[PDB]
């Protein structure tokens, strides 16, 4: 049945040709809360609304500042590899964070000391490659699909440094001299980058491990986020990974949040930096509060990127029947938040009472323990 | 049936939760043309993906640079008034262009010489209010729904100058002194802006006309675009309105394009400025060609804003069953384009032949007459 | 008696209408030193020349980059609370530093671990709230007046995040769900921010202290600057507070300087960052030396903000009859300066002699001990 | 013999490895005039110091803001075509100005009204293609070498819009539909841009001329600069071409200056805009005077680009044995200059005398007639 | 013999007046590698192409962002002092790094604690003065010539803070008061900066050392780079100095590289920051690879500054008969690089094989030990 932008006696029927399907996806936007007010930048964008780069062995599509101007510090790729397919050995200026949503893959990485690290990554695992270190991904028997996050919003999947593209653009004489071979011995180097290519499934991880004169890396570039004990509350759970626990992960701080139906990520903000969001599954609404009485509510579902500017107040409410599952990303060495609840709970009852024009009956429910996700009892 | 991002042996099935509805709306994006390549900014955005401001008597929602960063020079509002509802008397820095999609409305405007202009606007009509001149809209018995375009992408519907908001923020003594009345005589001024408000239907246009010491305005601020004889070709028609014919319309140049099914707005570019697009009805695809072999294809349908950076090559192909109807907007005193066809048609056969590695059989079909929209005979 | 901009045979009488009162306040500007030269940005601005925001229970006025463009990194509020008046619970992006000039007040603050800190602040005390942590001020029986400094010059007192303003702009359903109460139980929440409001005087500090599951904060957010032993010299004293001693105070470094009549803050610069100044009492002049022989002298008195760009040479001379008292603020984790005197004192006599075309009689007076404020013996 | 940076008792011998060849080319830079002073941006750059793009049939190298940051408004290409070689049909955002130094070539251009213009260009001729209009160059039996100037310093020869590159990046179906042919009929379109390619010499100009439904262009896009009577003075001559005489040339104003040995382009400035310079032959020095007593002298010879910021005082002195020949380019609809000489000549003798502390003997030589190039009698 | 920009059947003879001398210096630019492609910023600039500031006792010339826009973070001075000549006591915002190419000199520096450090510096030695600390240089009996690097590309040698220039622009009364002398006692202070001046040779270093109330500096501001054991490979050696070994050197990381004829600095990049280069002696070529298949080759020799943007792939090949010697500078607390060779050497043979379409015969030569400079055996 057709929704209309009408709230009480405000609003009216749409009379011109419209996108009913999207109107349906965005109820709190066709009909915002009465408490919404003023202008805020766009805080939502769908991967389905982006050009998809198709290759032999997979695909990559991106959400960058070119799509979502508010996110100047952070950009993202949704990438897919078919079984055995290789995302070509490459590097880039930006540091890279990743979450494996579907399947598994082997990654390689070499650090600035000539040490290589090679690991398999399963669903619910992260990896993090520091700025400038060369790496690669190769999916296993199930193939693989994942989210990449880069710590610069100007990033583009099409302007990364590929191994073969470097070679093809280096004088043969110089390549030959570099390795001490003849020109002929390298006559067959690719004349073009590969980016993503089909390849036979890799062997066992153990058969791949390369030891060297310089020894093991100090710290691993992969982390089993879902093997961690989550912060658990009534309405759901939160799995945090930042530099304090996922050691190499210096420029990216993360939390995977799961929200039961009827639950919600509570009212809070972040006193460190901006929040970048990706929605893995479910349906949500968020109101971002930007001060000076400016406030706007966005709807999100699977494949949607979201965003909360530094310190803006928000909440994430599950408005669907299925679990709501999303990521919280920050460009920072740690996760941090202030809970509205915990905050007031830690101040004198009467002081809070004087602020809210409410009484004991309200301050009584305040809780000093933090519960990031609560249920609608 | 479910679409997948697969083209020949490139691409793969989506394995993670997805937005199938949007995937369906964007076929040429889930599966771009093989000839697409490289990165281009986002050139498409839907009004359905924006917060809608609901008032008593209508609504307004906007697409600004905050949503579509590529469009720094141009922004847009989709506004709706219920019958008799008034968009409050107001002004702003930006010049304003408008197209009446549904219904009709009376507008008023006063110029820098103290001359007022008052007209009724029907479907297919435009108006254009020069930077800084105060105006208002009032819908008639059918109500009204229209598109507004402003010649600065930083524009926001929420930061316009409203009559009552000015007064409420002016010292009463000063207001009283200004008009030579007492404070009491204006005690009842609104304490708040109205923005949009319900009101009884207006009388006849003739009963409203105000004459003054300074006489008629030199030129009208409304234009009957659809009363013009269109440039007509096989596949459809083009109705142009720019400063050369719609005289006051100095900073905005416009064309309403209608494209029969199986037809297409031909291959061309614009040698003056950027193109801002709004899609009134139908389904389309456009490829924007950005040089250095960069090219990207976007899908559009009703409620969608589009965009082509200065001189980028494009075409607009109807890929639907119904007529395709859209606006072309420029920040310029005239419309202008170069037709690929007409271009080659006006050069030596053999010269063109030498360029395209084709022969007479191709140059023979070239046409020196411009046909902006052609059919698939 | 009327001052004129005449120096020897340079300058002339003012012949047009003028501001004699200001001319009097700015002697070294109507008549600069002969050694002044070239253009420098404006380095002085008076709080008396700003719009004052008046509320029930106090006032706030600000000096931001909008008033003093040279100060891009730092901005300031002069705030006043009547006895018992509360500056509403709030937070903001910027970190906040403070100096209590008159009276006293209770502050509260909660950190990112859900720990609250509550303290009373008297004259000559500082507080420092890290970016993003929620806080509040409540004046005691004497009321309170203080200076706030924020580590971004784009700061505005009117765009802070207020508790009640957040709530009023959050859907009631969501608020209710957040705390697990009914809509009715919060029906009486303020429909508007309070910002500053009248309230009964608070109880004892001890009765207010809130303990919690997470324990005491590691470090206090208040510092008794005047209880410290000052660096004392002949002409006056300097009380420094930076991250090395006021531990939480990571982004702001400070010094309160007192200068007897006939004394002066010596010739120096700062090799770390810019200097932001506030003048609490007295009359001063400063010459800022900007290299390339550019130099300009400014006059300052109570209520005046001043400023010295990174590494520019300066001095602060008391030119009044009463003590001169001012603050030195830096956006940095430590205070640091180079004394011209100490500098030359630590180099070979003859080397210095060769530089200044002076002799032993001059190098003899140089001192290796730093004396930040000297007297005119 | 080896030059050293020594002037009187200032300076010293170079003691580290050096570029003697360049030192020789830059005498007034190794050893500037005593009257030089302070910092000025770099005002000189050599085409020999740029990467040269080599193609089949010629080459192109550029000087852009990426090489010469002071020139933000203007950039340049030095292009070379072998006999019959075609610079591929193309267009771009920037307007283009040109001077034929060696040989000749046929150009084509189509305007926004579908009118084509086709002309042959010889040595000493200019052309000017307005922003966005498609064009091409084809050298004749002698081949051709010329200078291109573009009215944006961000221009790059590698990011122009090529005909074939557009087609190769347009869906075949869409191309086919555009022209009403089959896919097969265009199967043989180039899969890649050509940029510059070898081709047989063109026929007579008359055999190439294409008439059309829309008639002759209003004005020609080529101008015989050297067929004009030059402003002639003792030391040389000046050939000006701007919008007042070369009608289409709206955004570019030009002058070809020839300076006999012992002569010099007199002391002057330009009260409209910046000056961009190219040196065709000879050796010169220029001092640019930037006010605040800042002044710097540059040496120039064949292949060198130069530059004078808006209104900066300068002169161009021939310091070689051969004629000095260079271009003066402006981004403006007209050429204009103020002659120092003419200026003083038009003011009261005694007034000028009072300024320069000279007497009648000096004012007597002043001349009211402008002589842009004077000789050292 | 005359070089021409011809490669196989690409390119053509230059037909217009040209700079053959530079053409000769830039072989890989007149005739780039076939593998070069696309646009890159300018990465090369010669000190011989700059205005030289001549003083009594030496000279200074600079390469700043005003000459080389790509280098926004880093600028450089080539300075020369005659025996006993003093670069006047001064300070500046920027931190300063230095390499002594010819001769020796005494430097002085005072830190923020009033501690002075005084040392003699010989060929192959570095010094590093932290932002804002006052210093000076005085050459010994041989005179001195060195390279200075400053950690801001906007730096200008003409806008430094000089001791005497400060004094001359400070009111005499204030100077007198500062030191507690009379105006007369300082009547003879220079009325102008000195910048560089002639002076008698200094005594022994030991006679100059100044002790003070505050003791020795924690760490020395000079470092004997060439006394270190170099990383030595077949083709040459690398001497690294960064914050890990040259302790005070916090914002600048450095390496002196020497390359035998027939050798080359291997294929690598830097995963931390940009590379700024200075060429001390020899002839080289470098190709910088900028991704998206963009690549450009530059020629360098003595007196040339070079540059590699963050993470761009490069190599430095000696193309001369004499040793090639150059500096690598970074704005960072450590040196770091990734070797292409070492990188592939640390990954599974077959994985690498699958990337390069080569076989065992190639992976066999890969080496896990890093060899920064290799020879053409
Ligand atoms: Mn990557
Ligand atoms: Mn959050
Ligand atoms: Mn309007
Ligand atoms: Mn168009
Ligand atoms: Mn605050
Ligand atoms: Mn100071
Ligand atoms: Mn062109
Ligand atoms: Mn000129
Ligand atoms: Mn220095
Ligand atoms: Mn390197």
């Amino acid at each position: 049945d057709i929704p209309q932008p009408i709230r009480g006696d405000k609003g009216a029927t749409v009379k011109i040709p419209r996108n009913i399907e999207r109107d349906r996806q965005n109820p709190d936007m066709l009909v915002p809360p009465e408490t919404d007010h003023g202008t805020v930048s766009n805080m939502k964008f769908s991967f389905s609304d982006t050009h998809n780069r198709l290759e032999k062995g997979g695909y990559a599509r991106e959400v960058t500042v070119r799509e979502l101007p508010i996110s100047e510090n952070l950009a993202s790729v949704n990438m897919r590899l078919k079984p055995g397919a290789i995302r070509e050995l490459h590097w880039h200026k930006e540091a890279e964070w990743a979450y494996m949503i579907y399947g598994s893959a082997r990654v390689t990485i070499v650090d600035e000391k000539g040490r290589s690290f090679i690991d398999d990554v399963g669903e619910g695992d992260l990896w993090y490659f520091p700025s400038g270190l060369p790496h690669s991904i190769q999916a296993l028997e199930e193939g693989a699909e994942f989210l990449l996050v880069f710590d610069d919003g100007s990033f583009s999947e099409n302007s990364v440094f590929q191994l073969t593209d470097w070679l093809a653009h280096t004088p043969k004489e110089v390549i030959a001299a570099n390795f001490g071979v003849t020109k002929e011995e390298i006559s067959n180097l690719p004349g073009k980058e590969k980016y993503i290519f089909e390849n036979q499934l890799p062997g066992s991880l153990k058969d791949d491990i390369v030891e060297g004169p310089n020894g093991e890396v100090p710290y691993p570039f992969t982390y089993r986020l879902l093997e961690q004990e989550p912060i658990e509350s009534e309405g759901g759970k939160v799995y945090i990974a930042d530099s304090t626990n996922f050691k190499v992960s210096k420029t990216i701080a993360s939390a995977l949040v799961t929200v039961e139906p009827g639950a919600m990520r509570e009212l809070h903000w972040h006193p460190n930096t901006h929040e970048w969001q990706y929605y893995i599954s479910g349906k949500a609404r968020m109101t971002v509060f930007a001060s000076d009485g400016h406030a706007r509510t966005f709807n999100y579902q699977a494949g949607d990127v979201g965003y909360v500017p530094f310190a803006m107040g928000h909440y994430v409410e599950n408005i669907g029947d299925e679990p709501l599952v999303f990521l919280e990303i920050f460009k920072d060495d740690h996760y941090a938040d202030v809970s509205l609840n915990q905050w007031l709970a830690m101040l004198p009852e009467t002081f809070v009472q004087a602020h809210l024009d409410l009484g004991k009956d309200f301050t009584d429910v305040l809780s000093k323990e933090k519960h990031p996700v609560v249920k609608k009892k």
